[PDB]
């Protein structure tokens, strides 16, 4: 799985040992091993959310499977908490978008995982 | 509604109240209220558009429904308008990739849409 | 077609010379015209891959057709290739999510390839 988080919250408010939190949470609500777990954030960004530059942030998670409706409702829940807790951001002030990939359109080491 | 436009023009050639037009237009153009619309704007981008590095642009507008054939073309006609007329990129080096979401794949406020 | 690369390798190592090789390596993997080719890498940026946050990539390749089993397989090959030589990124260590999109869903020059 891929967790990339695009938010106007400074660098220096993201707290050290993030990435590795993100990582490893995410490794436990996928129910997969963290080797797999790949994490991306961006702060500085240049952004609005309904037009107010309060905190906000824009995600994306892409896995080969284990998104679905369910799931999801509890990536969002795992996910917008730890956005409240590290950087401040209101769970209503963040938008993650969900990718179900096939193996055969995701790379990696020379091939895919088709 | 989710707006993201990457490009190599330089953060100062990006005018004050563009976030904020960006909104509205889109607020508009979507018929969502304007609380729903979140756009981002990442410049002074290393990137390259058929092997020049003139201004251009690389983008996504992400919705749940509100995407298709002709709402495109209506969307890239604003969308081509606004770049060159604020950023000074030409229509043909802009690439805007949309992008129907299922409610169920769009976290928000500790769940989904769905 | 659309190539980003988003890495935590420093500025400094991108050589010159990369988004112009990427562009013609791109067009000779998928035969399309370089004129319609864009790049775009963003370095320096904060991210993890397996939780270890030596030299990785997370990329993406979109392309109206030209997606598959074996051509995103050839493009794996070619593009961790170019990373390992170019930015010294292991191959085990990228991420390269591909997207076929429907013409209609790309926007270019005040309108869509549909």
């Amino acid at each position: 799985p891929m967790f990339i988080v695009n938010t106007n919250v400074p660098r220096a408010s993201v707290p050290d040992g993030f990435l590795s939190e993100l990582t490893q949470q995410l490794a436990q609500a996928t129910g997969k091993p963290p080797q797999y777990i790949a994490v991306h954030v961006v702060p500085d960004q240049l952004m609005a959310f309904g037009g107010s530059s309060e905190p906000c942030a824009l995600c994306s998670l892409h896995s080969i499977g284990k998104i679905g409706g369910a799931q999801n409702r509890s990536y969002s829940k795992l996910l917008c908490g730890l956005l409240a807790e590290r950087l401040r951001i209101s769970p209503d002030r963040v938008y993650i978008n969900y990718y179900d990939m096939n193996a055969a359109n995701v790379g990696w080491n020379n091939s895919t995982f088709a």
